[PDB]
């Protein structure tokens, strides 16, 4: 199942999340991406940040070589990291990602975040207090460099991630805009359902792609351990019982029925296969209203590291 993007390309509506934190051996990304493709995932979400593009690209190429899929059947995303927002760094960052994955093109290239970081060797250049050292880049200039990557054929489609409405607006209002973003990949789940941003995106034919749709991996670098655990929510668990599915499947299905493309990360073979069951059942209107009731403005990523960045998207 795919949605048509505003530049005519197609995005599968369920995607596999590939991030795992640095304690997880790098080889695991190769194994679990092949599992995801075997289970029926066709959209695969990676990034420079993830330090896994080589393993994820090998898993794709393995499944092409063994005859399981064709390249045109796979929708592969990577993302421009925030130390590469200066326009002359954008096509190089993309070419690096293509070389790591050994692919000729990515289906989608995103600006990973609006929170530009000091250019240099470090992924996360940190000040005195562990705040990211910010850079000031007009992201409209970064966008123009993204458009040139599409014109060169390095990315089939281009989009953004972690933009708020006003930051998206800034791009859509750019003089001489050539390509709208096709999507805005953002934190989105029943505790932070982004209904206003969703309505804006739909008005502009921009796909909202939900990450941390299962509640995030609750990494201690970014996530308060006190934050309620999404999949323990009693309304999600009651709906799981009513449908004889699981709280994760309820959270994924919720998004599809709102018109949201949804990612799901799992490094567990059973849960990878379980997550494709999202296409096998439906939530009723009352189930969806119950889930809408859970909204509490909770973005799990909530650290000082970035909450003080001048382009921090949350307010
Ligand atoms: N653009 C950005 O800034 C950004 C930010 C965050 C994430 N992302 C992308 O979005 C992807 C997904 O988000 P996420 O990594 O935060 O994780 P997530 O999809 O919200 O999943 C959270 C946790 O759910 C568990 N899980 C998966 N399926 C389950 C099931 N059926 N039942 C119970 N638990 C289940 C997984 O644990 P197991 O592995 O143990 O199954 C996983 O660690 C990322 O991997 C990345 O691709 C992008
Ligand atoms: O789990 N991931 O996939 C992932 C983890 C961390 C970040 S981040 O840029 O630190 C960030 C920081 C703050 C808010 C949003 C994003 C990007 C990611 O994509």
């Amino acid at each position: 199942q795919c949605v048509k993007l505003n530049d005519g390309h197609f995005m599968p509506v369920l995607g596999f999340g590939t991030y795992a934190p640095p304690e997880v051996p790098r080889s695991k990304a190769l194994e679990v991406t092949k599992l995801a493709i075997e289970a029926g995932f066709r959209h695969i979400d990676s990034a420079h940040l993830y330090n896994n593009e080589e393993q994820v690209g090998l898993a794709i190429r393995s499944k092409i070589a063994d005859g399981s899929v064709k390249r045109e059947d796979i929708f592969y995303t990577s993302k421009l990291w925030s130390t590469f927002h200066r326009p002359e760094l954008v096509r190089p960052a993309l070419e690096n990602s293509l070389k790591k994955a050994q692919l000729d093109y990515v289906d989608l290239y995103l600006i990973h975040s609006p929170m530009s970081l000091k250019p240099g060797e470090e992924l996360s250049p940190t000040d005195e207090n562990g705040k990211v050292i910010f850079d000031i880049v007009d992201l409209c200039t970064t966008w123009e460099a993204m458009e040139k990557c599409k014109d060169a054929g390095l990315a089939k489609s281009i989009g953004v991630s972690n933009f708020n409405r006003r930051q998206l607006e800034m791009i859509l209002n750019k003089p001489g805009l050539k390509y709208k973003p096709v999507c805005n990949q953002v934190e989105c789940h029943p505790y932070f359902n982004r209904s206003k941003l969703l309505d804006f995106c739909k008005s502009k034919d921009i796909v909202l792609v939900a990450y941390s749709a299962l509640g995030s991996q609750r990494d201690k670098r970014w996530v308060d351990p006190n934050s309620p655990v999404l999949l323990e929510d009693p309304v999600l668990c009651a709906l799981a019982k009513k449908h004889k599915r699981t709280p994760a499947l309820i959270a994924l299905r919720y998004q599809l029925q709102r018109g949201v493309v949804v990612l799901a990360k799992s490094y567990n073979e059973q849960r990878i296969r379980q997550n494709v069951q999202v296409f096998e059942f439906q939530l009723t209107a009352e189930d969806m209203k119950a889930i809408d009731g859970l909204d509490r403005n909770l973005h799990y990523f909530n650290s000082d590291s970035f909450a003080s960045h001048p382009n921090y998207p949350y307010s």
